[PDB]
């Protein structure tokens, strides 16, 4: 209704950002609506049948579907389905609209969760993605913990995998996400909130970075922490992009170890203990870092050491780390 007050009330808002240039220092971002939008993506919303949800946010949620015909002519397949309320107004729209020409923009890989189609007219609008059947990494690593070191129990079953976890499986996930995030750098996206929580997995073990947002309220998830006037995911963050608050390719490269620090301990939250406060902020500041997870080999501690150097300038780039993770691959 009508306000007196001009801030609007929050809402959705597009996740990911593409650069157009680095003048500096800071970065100037492409403002997406200007981006293209292909009808070829369009489909036949009538062709959905809408099931389980699988996340939801303040703003809108995710569910799983079957869409006819939306790959394969005449075949049926389960992908999941980005909505807003039914009501929305059309700005809060856009926001998807804008999501899906970046989504467009950037273009497929396999280790991200893929553009599949979307439903623009005829009512509300809807994102059609890859559905990946074992949700969450953070929550794989987590139910599949004990396996990892043991080999009589039988592992979590999660749908159809019953397998252990092993140290194939943490370097395949390394491999993987380097890989994911390489692409989208070569994109000039950033990404803004990697982490095992963000993270999908599918059939094969394949991991795919997810835009998760809309499918989740961050004031329910204790890593979303009251900095300023944002509620950020801190313990991920690099420290001259919580100071700053601008977020680069080099924060993402930051990101990326602290990822492979909760991947390397099978899903513990970073810092454990650690209070996030006045404190925290200094110590990350002043140089204080986590020291190598139990299981993690000493080449990818290296590469986690690097991806937390306080100099931006000398933390290796995506490219660079999937070069490094290749020769472990060649050597082993």
């Amino acid at each position: 209704g009508p306000t007196y007050k001009y801030l609007q009330k929050p809402m959705y808002e597009v996740q990911w950002k593409v650069v157009e240039e680095i003048n500096g220092n800071n970065y100037v971002y492409i403002d997406p609506t200007q981006l293209p939008y292909d009808h070829k993506w369009e489909f036949p919303r009538n062709r959905l049948s809408f099931g389980k949800t699988l996340g939801a946010g303040a703003f809108g949620k995710v569910v799983e579907a079957t869409a006819y015909g939306l790959i394969k002519s005449d075949a049926a397949m389960t992908v999941a389905v980005k909505m807003l309320k039914p009501s929305a107004h059309l700005t809060e729209r856009e926001a998807l609209m804008s999501e899906l020409k970046v989504l467009s923009y950037l273009g497929n890989h396999m280790n991200i969760v893929n553009l599949l189609g979307a439903c623009t007219i005829g009512g509300p609008t809807l994102v059609i993605t890859e559905y990946c059947c074992y949700g969450d990494l953070l929550n794989f690593l987590r139910r599949k913990r004990d396996s990892f070191i043991c080999s009589k129990t039988s592992p979590a079953i999660m749908e159809d995998d019953e397998l252990a976890l092993d140290l194939e499986d943490l370097l395949s996930f390394s491999y993987q996400v380097a890989k994911g995030m390489a692409f989208l750098a070569s994109k000039n996206c950033i990404h803004r909130d990697l982490a095992a929580r963000n993270i999908l997995l599918t059939h094969g073990r394949i991991t795919k970075i997810c835009d998760f947002g809309l499918a989740r309220d961050i004031k329910n998830d204790s890593n979303y922490v009251v900095k300023g006037n944002a509620r950020l995911p801190v313990k991920w963050m690099a420290p001259e992009s919580i100071f700053n608050c601008v977020y680069t390719f080099e924060s993402d490269v930051w990101s990326y170890g602290i990822f492979l620090w909760e991947l390397f301990s099978l899903g513990s939250s970073p810092y454990p203990g650690m209070p996030v406060d006045s404190k925290f902020y200094k110590m990350i500041k002043e140089g204080f870092r986590m020291l190598s997870p139990e299981h993690a080999p000493a080449e990818m501690y290296d590469i986690m050491k690097t991806c937390w150097d306080a100099d931006p300038l000398k933390r290796p780039t995506f490219k660079q780390i999937v070069q490094l993770i290749e020769k472990q691959i060649s050597e082993s």
